[PDB]
C-alpha cells in the first residue's frame, strides 16, 4: 500500500510509519532498525493486550487519557486499534469528558504538542505556518479559539484539546484518515484570569482581541486554508461563543465547506432522539410542543432543525415556530422582552412573561421538555410529576454535561414518572428496573453519532457547501438504525459500539444523494456507494512500507560485460 | 555551537536538539516549526518549574521514572537539567534502587525503546546491528546480559533498563556526553520462568547459551565494538552472572579499555570509606583485619582492592592477604574446604571450619566487619556487642541493598556500640542522634561515586587500560573530599549533593597521572588539567543550533549585476 | 513564496531549489551551503552571461544541447531563463531538430537521467514504478515508446529525448510548471537492430513485443497514472508508430484527458496558417480544394480538422469530405483502391487510381498543395508552374522536416509562382526577396505554437476532456494574431518570439469557453480570466525560499522567567 524513504532511527520517531514490535525482522533488518527493538516480534492484538493492560493499572481516567495521547505521538495504527477494540471505553477518555479535564490541565502536563497553533499576532503570515504542518494533504479540520469549551468557558490556548480529541473521534467512529486531519487552535487571547497569572500558561498572556481585528484575521484563516488544502477541504468550528459562533457560520456556509458541531451536530443528534420517539408516542411532529431549558448554540440550533423537520412535513415556517419555547437565565423567550438577540427573536411568541422553569412547565405543557442549559436538578420532582400528567409518555431530554450537571438522573426520571417517560441524556446512566420487573436503558444524545459519518460523506463525495438538509437526513438515518426492540427498552440510539456502522450509513445517504442531485464533485461517479465510501475508510491494519520487490526474465536481468 | 541540517516536524523528534518551548521566536521561524507550539517561550527554569509539579504529583517512585524516562526521550537537555537540579532526590529514581522495580515491569511498561538490543542470533552479524544506531561517536558503553541484576536475579531482556540508567548518571554526575553514550542488553536468554510464560515478554522465549557459544559471542562484540568506535571507547560490563563476570573482566581487560562497576566500581568506594575511617581510627589499613560477610563479586573485589592499598603501604602481597576472611552461604572460607572458586581460594587461610557468624566474630576479632551477602539483620545485637568490646571504634560497613536487606540499621548499630561504631551504609539511613548530644549523619557507599568519574578520566585522556590503580587513586580522592568536620559527623562520603565536583577531582588525578606516567593517547598535553577536564564535560544549557550569521563588507557582499 | 526543509549540501544538488551563485550570503549561511560556493553573487542576468558565453564557444548543436541538459539538471530556474532569453535560438536546440541527433546518440551520451522508465516486464507493477518519480503532484505527462520518432524511425529507449525536450517547451512556451511535469518513456523493445547489437544501448534488447500484451500494458500505464495523479492530468502521446497512435487516441481520448501532438497538435497548427492565408485568398475555406501529399499521422489529423472548420462554416460532413485528397506511397487515395486504412477509406472518392503527383495535381487542380510525407523536392518545378496557373495565389505548405526533406524552397517556390504562392513550411527558411521590391518572410508551422497553451489552459481550468474544437479554437486564435501587414510581409504564422503571449491568448479562450460552455471543474470561476492563466505561468524569476521572519510585539515575543 504505502511506500517511504524514511530509514533508520527516525522513522521509529514517526508515530504514521513506527509498528514497535510489530515490525517482523525482515522489515527491521531492511529498514535499518534491527537492533532498536527487543528481539521479540508482536501481532497487533498483542500490543493491545499491553496497552490495556497499562491502562487498566492505572487510577484515573486522567492518566489513562494521557497514556492514550502518548501512543497516539508513537503509533497511530495501534491507537486507533485500540479505540476501536472497545469504542465504548475508550470514546470517553480521549474525548468528552475527560478531554474537559485534559484541557483543564493542558498547561501543566504539556509534553508531545499535536495540532497547529495560530495567533492573532501571525496576521498576515498564516500561509507561512500552515507549511510547518508536515502533512500537504489535508481534508478535515477542525478550528477552536478556546472562549467556550463546554460547560469550562474561556480555556484560551488550553482548548487545544477539544480538536485534538475530537478529530481522534473522526478517524475512529467515521474512518477518517488522522494524517489528512487537522487539529488548529486560534489564540487571540484569554479572559481567563487564573490562566494569565498561572506561570505555565502556555497560551498568549493577553485579554481577547474583539472587533474587525478578529473578524479579518478568520477571514485570512479561512483564506490561507482553502488556498492551501483546496476548496473541499472540510472546517469544522468547535466551542466559540455564541455570538462568533452563530455570526461566523453563517458567514462562511454558502462559500466554504464548513459547519458547527456545537450548533448544527448536536441538532441532528437531538432530532434523531424525537423521530425514534415518535415512533412510540406513534404521534407525529407537528403534535408536539417543544420546550428548551437553555437558548445557547445547541438550543437554536436544535431548535432550528426541529423547524425544518416540520416543513419536510409540509407544515410551514411561521406555524413550526410557534411549537417550540425556549428560556435562558432571564427567564422565558417572549415578545417584547429586553436582552434579547436576532437568534432568539424568531421564537419570542406574545406571552406573559416568566422566569421560573416549574411554572413555565405548567403553562406550557409542553409533551417535550429538552435541557441543554446545564443546570443540575432542573428537572425537579415537581417537574416531573407536572409532565407525567400533561402527557402519556413525556419526552424528555436531559443532555447536559456531565453527570453533576445533568437536568434529572435515569433513575429520578422514570421513578417519578412512573415508567412513562420517553428518556435521554448527553451523560451516561446505568439501566433502571422498575417494579414492574421491566428493565429501561436510556441512551445518550452524544455528537459522535453525527459528525463522523457527515465529514466522511461530505469529503467522499466532494460536497462544496453543508447544508442544513445533510443534518436532516443525517439524523432520519440515525433513528432508521433503531430497532421496534430497542425502543421498547427505552433506547433512542443505536448501540455505542455500533458507531462505525451507522457513520457509514450516513456517509453513504449523503454520497447517494449528491449523485443524485448533482452537487458531488468527484468524479467518474462510482458504481456502488457502498463500496465507494468503505475504500476510503481508515484501516487500523498495519500497512507495508517496505518496497514492491519483483523480478524480471534474467535474459533482460542479466549484467552485461560484453 | 553545534549546526544542524534536521527541520520542521522531524527535529522536534531529535531529544538532543528539541527545546520544546525554549525555541525562541526566531529559531522556530528560522527551524520551520513556527505553529507546532503553542505561543510561549519559556526559560529553562520555567521548563523546569513544569517537571516537578507534574513529578510532585504522582503516587509512586515507579510512576516517577516513567515521567522522567518520557522526558528523556523527548528533550535530552532538560532531562539532565532535572536530575541536577536536585541529584539525591533524581538519582534513586532513574537508577537504584527504582531502577530495579521497572526492570521487573519492563515487558509490560515498554514504549519508546532506548539502547541497544543484540542477540545470539545476531552472531557473525554484530557490527550490522551497530550500525543502527544514530551515533557513530561513541566513547562509553554499558554493557548487560541482565542475569544477575543485583537483588532481584535473572530478568532477561528487561534488564535494559539499568544500563540505561546508569548511563544517565554518567552524564547527570560526571558530565559524560549522552550521545556518546550507548546502553547495551545481549539477549542470550533467560532462566526466569515467569518471563517465558509472559506473553509480553520482550526478549527471547529460551533458555541461556552457554559455553563457547557464548565466549565465542561475547568475543565478537568486544571486537565489532572496538573496531566500529575505536579501542578508546570504554566498555563496562555491569549485572553479569558471579563466573562470567570475573572471566570476562580477566580476559579483556588488558586488550580492551574495560571494566565490571560490580566488581572494580564497589571495590573502589568500599576502599575510599575505610580510608576515611582511617582519619576516625587514627591507625593504618595494616593494622587491620577485616572481616566480609559475603564472597560475591563485590567481596572479592573490594578484598582484592584492600591488598593493593595494603601493597602501595610496604607489605607484601602474602602477609596483606592473612588480615582478610570471607564468609559465605557455606561458612567461613579456609584452607581445604569444599565448595570453593579460583578467587576464594586465594583467601583460604588454614583455620578450622566454621559456619555460625558471632563466633566466627569472636574467634577472628576483625576491625573492620563488612556486609554485601543482602542478609537483612545478619549483623545481630551480639555481633554489634563484641565488636564494640574488642574494638574502640569497630568499623561497620552493612552495604547491602535495600533496607530490607541491611545487615543492620544506622539506629541498632550506633545505640548498641553505644555510638563508637564508624558505620556506613549501601542503602540510606536517616540520621542518629546519640545520648550524648551528638547526632550522626551516616553516608552511604553509592557506587555512582565511582563510575562517573573514572569513566570521564579514562576517556579524556584516551587511556587504553584501566588498572586497579585506577581504582585505588579514585578511592584515595573521595576520601580526601571528606573533611574533619564530616568525620566527626559520623560521614564517612561527601555529600551527594556534590557528586559533580567529585568526579571532576577524580577525572582530573587520572588524567593529571596518566600524562605524567606516560599512559595517555590524546595529544597534544593541556597545561591546565582541571580547565581540560571540565571543557569535555556536558552541559545541561541549550545548544545554539542555529546558523552562524554574520555580514561582510558591502563591497563584495553586494550581488553583481550587468554594467 | 515556498518553504523547504532540506538544507546543505543536498539542497545544492535539488536543481529546483539550487540558485549557484545568485545564493546572497544570507541564503548561503541560513542554508547551512556557505563555503560550498566562491565568494561572489551573481544577479540572474549575469548567469545568463556565463552560460551564453559557454554556449558561443562550442562548434556543434550537438554539444550545444549537453551543455542545457546539464543546465536543466543543475538549475531549472536559469536553464528556463536562457530558453526565455531568446525563444528562436534555443527551441531548436533543446527540441526539434537537434534533439533528433541527440536521441540518436542517446545510449553513447546517457549520464544525467530525466523522466521516468517503464517496461513491459514493470506489468502489474506500473503503479509502484510511478511512486519513485520525487513529485506527487503530475499535471502533465509526454509518453512515447519511440517507434516512429519523426523522420528518425524507431529508436526504442532512446527516444526520451523527446519527451523532456517538448516538456522543456511546455514550460519556456507556455508557462507549465516542470515540477508538476513527467517524461515518460515506454520501453517494449526496439526493431533496431543497430541498438540491439550496441554493447552501450541503455533499453531492453530485445524485439517489441506486440497485441494483446502490448494493449494491455498501456491500459494499466493510463489506469495507474490517473489514479495517482488525478483524472484532471494531462497525458500527452508522441512518435507512436501510426497504427497504434490512432487505435490509443480512439480509445482514450473520451475516458482520459489525453491527445496526439503529431496528429491533433500537427492539425491545429496546419489550420491556422490556412485561416491566414484565408485572408490573403480573401475567399472561404468552403471555396478551397486540398491536396495532401501525405497520408499518415498528421495530414490524416490536418484532413479531419479542415472537415471540422468547414462543418462550421454551414456544410454537412459528406460534401466538405469530398473538397480533400490524400495521395500515398501507392499513389492517390481513391474508392477501390488496394491497401486502404480506416482513416484513409474515409477519403477515398471515386475517381481512377493514379500515381504521378504532377498528374494528380494537373487532375484534381487544387487551390491548396499540403507536404507531409518527408520527400525533398516532391514539388517540382512543374507542380509549382501548375498549381500558380490554377489558382492566383496557390497555397503551397511544405511542412516536412528537415530542410533535406522538403518538398520545395520558399526560394524556388517564390520565384516559379511569381511570388504569388502562399506559402510556410515546417523547416525554417531565410527571406526571399522578389523583383518586384517586395520582401517576403515564409513563416514556420512549428507545432509549438499549439500544445504549450493549449495544455496550459485545459490544465488551469480542469478540462477533462479534449476535444477537436479545442483544437480548431486554437487554430483560430493563433490566425488572429497575425496581422494585415504580416501577411503582406509573407508570414502565417505569428514571429516566434512572441510565442509566450500566444500561449497565453490560447489558454485564454480555452479556459473562458470551458467555463461558459459548463465544462470546467476548476473553481470557484475567476472574474478575470486573463489574470487567471497569468497567475497559473511559471516564472523563471528564483522563488524565495527562506522561512518567513517576523517579529511579535516585545510583550509576548519575551522568554517568561521565574519572577
Amino acid at each position: 500500500r504505502r511506500h517511504t524513504h524514511q530509514r533508520g532511527y527516525l522513522l521509529t520517531r514517526n508515530p504514521h510509519l513506527n509498528k514497535d514490535l510489530a515490525f517482523t525482522l525482515e522489515e527491521r533488518q531492511q529498514l535499518n532498525i534491527h537492533g532498536l527493538l527487543p528481539p521479540s516480534f508482536n501481532s497487533q492484538e498483542i500490543q493491545v493486550l499491553r496497552v490495556v493492560k497499562n491502562f487498566e493499572h492505572l487510577n484515573s481516567d486522567f492518566d489513562r487519557y494521557l497514556l492514550l495521547m502518548d501512543l497516539q505521538d508513537r503509533n497511530e495504527k495501534l491507537f486507533y486499534r485500540v479505540l476501536t477494540s472497545d469504542i465504548e471505553k475508550f470514546m470517553p477518555i480521549v474525548y468528552t469528558p475527560t478531554v474537559g479535564l485534559a484541557c483543564q490541565q493542558y498547561s501543566l502536563v504539556f509534553r508531545k504538542p499535536r495540532g497547529l497553533f495560530i495567533t492573532i499576532h501571525d496576521r498576515g503570515h498564516i500561509a507561512s505556518v500552515l507549511n510547518a504542518w508536515p502533512e500537504d494533504v489535508i481534508k478535515a479540520i477542525v478550528v477552536t479559539d478556546g472562549e467556550r469549551i463546554l460547560g469550562l468557558g474561556d480555556l484560551g490556548c488550553n482548548g487545544m484539546g477539544i480538536p485534538v480529541g475530537k478529530l481522534a473521534l473522526y478517524t475512529a467512529c467515521g474512518g477518517m484518515n488522522p494524517q489528512e486531519c487537522l487539529p488548529v487552535i486560534l489564540d487571540v487571547g484569554t479572559e481567563n484570569e487564573e490562566l494569565l497569572k498561572d506561570p505555565l500558561y502556555i497560551g498568549l498572556r493577553q485579554r481577547r482581541v474583539r472587533g474587525s481585528e478578529y473578524d479579518d484575521f478568520l477571514d485570512e484563516f479561512m483564506e490561507a486554508v482553502s488556498s492551501k488544502y483546496g476548496m473541499n477541504c472540510l472546517i469544522q468550528f468547535e466551542d466559540f461563543a455564541n455570538v462568533n459562533a452563530f455570526r461566523l457560520l453563517n458567514k462562511y456556509r454558502n462559500q466554504y465547506c464548513t459547519f458547527n458541531d456545537d450548533i448544527q451536530g448536536t441538532a441532528s443528534v437531538a432530532v434523531a432522539g424525537l423521530l425514534a420517539a415518535l415512533r412510540i408516542t406513534k404521534n407525529k411532529l407537528s403534535d408536539q410542543t417543544i420546550l428548551f431549558q437553555g437558548a445557547g448554540e445547541a438550543a437554536l440550533g436544535i431548535a432550528h432543525l426541529i423547524v425544518m423537520a416540520l416543513e419536510k412535513e409540509g407544515l410551514p415556517k411561521e406555524k413550526a415556530i410557534k411549537k417550540i419555547w425556549l428560556v435562558d437565565s432571564k427567564g422565558l423567550i417572549v415578545k417584547g422582552r429586553a436582552s434579547l438577540t436576532q437568534e432568539k427573536e424568531k421564537f419570542a411568541h406574545e406571552h406573559e412573561e416568566m422566569k421560573n422553569l416549574e411554572a413555565i412547565v405548567q403553562e406550557i405543557k409542553p409533551t417535550a421538555l429538552i435541557g441543554v442549559a446545564a443546570i443540575g436538578g432542573a428537572f425537579s420532582e415537581q417537574i416531573l410529576k407536572d409532565m407525567a400528567a400533561f402527557n402519556e409518555r413525556p419526552i424528555i431530554f436531559a443532555l447536559s454535561n456531565p453527570t453533576s450537571k445533568a437536568e434529572c438522573s435515569a433513575e429520578q426520571c422514570y421513578k417519578i414518572t412512573k415508567g412513562r417517560a420517553i428518556f435521554a441524556s448527553g451523560s451516561p446512566f446505568d439501566p433502571v428496573t422498575l417494579p414492574n420487573g421491566q428493565t429501561l436503558y436510556p441512551g445518550q444524545g452524544n455528537n459522535s453519532y453525527v459528525f463522523p459519518g457527515v465529514a466522511l460523506g461530505v469529503v467522499a463525495c466532494g460536497l462544496r457547501q453543508i447544508t442544513d438538509n445533510i443534518f436532516l437526513t443525517t439524523a432520519e438515518v440515525i433513528a432508521q438504525q433503531v430497532s421496534d426492540k430497542h425502543l421498547e427498552e427505552g433506547r433512542l440510539y443505536p448501540p455505542l459500539n455500533t458507531i462505525r456502522d451507522v457513520s457509514l450509513k450516513i456517509a453513504e445517504k449523503i454520497v447517494k444523494d449528491a449523485y443524485q442531485e448533482k452537487t458531488a464533485t468527484v468524479y467518474p461517479e462510482p458504481q456502488n456507494k457502498e463500496a465507494f465510501v468503505r475504500s476510503q475508510m481508515y484501516s487500523t491494519d498495519y500497512d507495508q512500507i517496505l518496497p514492491d520487490c519483483y523480478s524480471w526474465p534474467e535474459e533482460v536481468q542479466k549484467i552485461q560485460t560484453k
